[PDB]
């Protein structure tokens, strides 16, 4: 089908973000690829501007939801692909409970064969000693459904869920996520039922870097419809 076409093989990826976090502004530059068949993806990213102001898996869900595997019955429920090449508006407000919040803008669209995700994110309120300034959160991510319902007003799709990032003395530092998604251009979309993604991501290392970076290795498939 229109976009889903452009996802049967590996697709390349480039992720730019700028952030400002209480002040602290930096950015971050990912490359990697992508195979929804597999509903899988591989990116690096490095922080250009220098040591990361914010832990890396705070960041995790801003730096390409169009790579989930869509099982074949649940084909018709697949926003994210319908709406390529053009692409989307990804917007977020994330509330990390007991701290502050980040609000994200992204576009996600193809440049020439290349998958782009462009983020301009936010970041307000946070503790100088909560779990985010004060750099308490391991280094790990855990896995994740992500509930997806249909705006039809807006022609795109709502999403929301709930991070859990492992804290160092063993706590979690919540992060609920409010998303809502809506077509870049004017051409049909599918508007989905409600379904899920269940995700899951492994944080590395490239052992020969040197600079502030985080090795991404995604797996996201859809769910809930039977
Ligand atoms: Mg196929
Ligand atoms: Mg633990």
């Amino acid at each position: 089908s229109k976009g889903e076409e452009l996802f049967t093989g590996v697709v390349p990826i480039l992720v730019e973000l700028d952030g400002d976090v209480n002040g602290h502004k930096f950015s971050v530059s990912g490359e990697g690829e992508g195979d929804a068949t597999y509903g899988k993806h591989t990116l690096k990213f490095i922080c250009t501007t220098g040591k990361l102001p914010v832990p890396w898996p705070t960041l995790v869900t801003t730096l390409v939801q169009c790579f989930s595997r869509y099982p074949d019955h649940m084909k018709q429920h697949d926003f994210f692909k319908s709406a390529m090449p053009e692409g989307y508006v990804q917007e977020r407000t994330i509330f990390f409970k007991d701290d502050g919040n980040y609000k994200t803008r992204a576009e996600v669209k193809f440049e020439g064969d290349t998958l782009v995700n462009r983020i301009e994110l936010k970041g307000i309120d946070f503790k100088e000693d909560g779990n985010i300034l004060g750099h308490k959160l391991e280094y790990n991510y855990n896995s994740h459904n992500v509930y997806i319902m249909a705006d039809k007003q807006k022609n795109g799709i709502k999403v929301n869920f709930k991070i859990r990032h492992n804290i160092e003395d063993g706590s979690v530092q919540l992060a609920d996520h409010y998303q809502q998604n809506t077509p870049i251009g004017d051409g049909p979309v599918l508007l989905p039922d409600n379904h899920y993604l269940s995700t899951q991501s492994a944080l590395s290392k490239d052992p020969n870097e040197k600079r502030d970076h985080m090795v991404l290795l995604e797996f996201v498939t859809a769910a809930g419809i039977t």
